[PDB]
């Protein structure tokens, strides 16, 4: 049993692994009915305050020499790959109840400038007592994911996360990606030659979600919707 402030955790109840990290499942040390999830990173915020009922919370931090641990807001539903995998594609209805919870998650790190940039559906938390609630964690492996100015290694922004979430989007709405490529290497070389990119989209999804995903699946940054215009868009306040 290892500590980190009032926390404790066993490297026998590994949760997963992300980039030079690992999590375990942990619990308080008083009040061993609070669960958490313990991120040891190697090294080889305001996030701490940072607070949202759709963001995982940060309970505590710690540097060490060599390591750094993340005692986090444990999530008990596992996360949207699992998610979609079980249930291949989502309603519109789901998508815009699971869009509102990132919107609203999204809008408190825009106000704070802070860029996920690594946006994906392991990335993106289940938790139950639909009432299921949507958690944004790590503000892997997977590229199918990441703005093109990202894997062409330019200066992006705040946009790359429309991106990311139109990719998803699109991947709920259809079981798959919009852009797929065998290896990372082939959607770079994709996102090269095509200056140009238009995702096929269903003729029977609803114009506004088709309006949606065009204006995030959008090549150019610049040509690319901003937070307010996602935020406000028509998607999100439509009738079910
Ligand atoms: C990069 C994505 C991935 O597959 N790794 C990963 C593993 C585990 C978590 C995580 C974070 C916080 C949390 N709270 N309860 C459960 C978890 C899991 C995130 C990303």
């Amino acid at each position: 049993t290892e500590t980190v402030g009032k926390f404790e955790f066993s490297r026998k109840d590994l949760i997963g692994h992300g980039a030079f990290a690992v999590v375990f499942k942990g619990r308080h040390r008083e009040k061993h009915d609070l669960e958490v999830a313990v991120k040891c990173i190697n090294k080889k915020k305001i996030l701490k305050e940072l607070k949202h009922e759709n963001i995982v919370a940060l309970y505590d931090f710690q540097e060490m020499a060599n390591s750094v641990y993340l005692v986090m807001e444990y999530c008990n539903g596992g996360d949207l790959a699992d998610y979609l995998h079980a249930m291949r594609t989502l309603s519109e209805d789901t998508i815009r109840l699971f869009l509102q919870q990132i919107a609203g998650a999204m809008r408190l790190l825009h106000s704070k400038g802070i860029i996920h940039r690594d946006l994906k559906p392991q990335n993106i938390l289940l938790s139950n007592p639909n009432s299921i609630r949507v958690k944004i964690a790590d503000f892997c492996g997977s590229p199918m994911y990441m703005a093109p100015e990202v894997i062409m290694s330019q200066h992006y922004d705040g946009k790359a996360d429309l991106w990311s979430i139109g990719t998803i989007v699109y991947q709920c709405l259809t079981g798959k990606a919009p852009f797929q490529a065998s290896s990372p290497q082939d959607l770079r070389l994709f996102y090269e030659k095509n200056k140009t990119l238009v995702p096929t989209i269903p003729r029977e999804t609803s114009a506004p979600l088709r309006q949606l995903l065009l204006a995030l699946l959008q090549r150019n940054h610049k040509d690319r919707m901003d937070f307010d215009e996602f935020f406000h868009h028509p998607f999100l306040d439509a009738s079910p």
